[PDB]
């Protein structure tokens, strides 16, 4: 079965399958579609589905799409622990600004739904990590939209002490003002 | 590129994504649900994603489900290898009781597409492996069907030199002349 747990900030989720621990292994169901839109209370439908490998402290994100391709991620990880973040976004929300950071991992088999609305990123912590995630929408391009991940206005509290390893592109992006300018 | 390859069964597809980077530092779309449709003909959803582990020699399978819960099956592995195989049990079919069988890792990233009207089944070949499927429709006990993994009629040929761990369910299973393959 999978226990849903609110967070902090109301549309974001944290799912738990909890797992068997059999003989042969084990197994369970990671999504369902009709279970999840009861969850959620709207129609949702995940078009892209991705798996990526990082080393420790490789940090990815605070990555987002604008508009009409805003998507929405259901993300999990199958092989070693990340530290997920999830910032709301939306200018007109209560909570904008405000993030949540959750571990997820191989072990603890934790998923965190996050809306459209809000930016993720995540840092690894295990050697080398292998992440999974559902999206709403295609991912474009020309829609990218990043936030440097150590941000001050969102002040995210990162369970390392080093400097992450960022990609050129995530080391160089704006803050969140400059970041959702025309947004 | 991504890469799709035909089976000595015209339905079963053999799909092996486009993968961006090193043994230690990849990304890849293992779903996208515009390009499946297109590549298969016809719209297709699927609505449930699975997750299992299991030790060498286990061997899961020669599953269906009858009627108006059959099943598609996409499915390939994240960390380890499988042997995998799909059998043609549409009575109607010219490729009836035929089978393929294809070795999907973690290292390959090879994905098995097992239309409706056919069982499925796979072995572990490493310590353990960890297999993941999507479904176009959900389990349905009622539903299912099982055929014993060394029927002869179908005739498969086991990669595995040792005799495999099977699940009492499927150590029960029939043979093929005697499962329900219709409602």
């Amino acid at each position: 079965m999978m226990i849903v747990i609110k967070t902090a900030i109301p549309d974001v989720l944290i799912l738990e399958p909890k797992v068997f621990g059999d003989e042969r292994g084990f197994f369970f169901e990671s999504y369902n579609q009709q279970t999840f839109e009861e969850l959620i209370g709207r129609k949702v439908t995940f078009v892209q589905d991705n798996h990526s490998k990082s080393k420790k402290n490789v940090l990815r994100g605070l990555h987002f799409q604008r508009g009409e391709n805003a998507q929405g991620k259901l993300v999990r990880c199958a092989v070693g622990e990340v530290f997920d973040v999830a910032v709301d976004i939306r200018k007109e929300s209560p909570t904008f600004g405000q993030w949540v950071g959750v571990n997820l991992s191989a072990e603890n088999k934790r998923q965190l739904w996050i809306p459209e609305g809000f930016a993720h990123g995540f840092v690894t912590l295990s050697e080398y990590a292998e992440f999974l995630y559902k999206a709403t929408n295609y991912y474009s391009p020309s829609s990218e939209g990043s936030i440097l991940w150590n941000d001050e206005a969102i002040g995210i509290e990162w369970p390392f002490s080093q400097l992450p390893e960022l990609s050129a592109k995530d080391a160089a992006a704006p803050l969140l003002d400059q970041a959702l300018l025309t947004e």
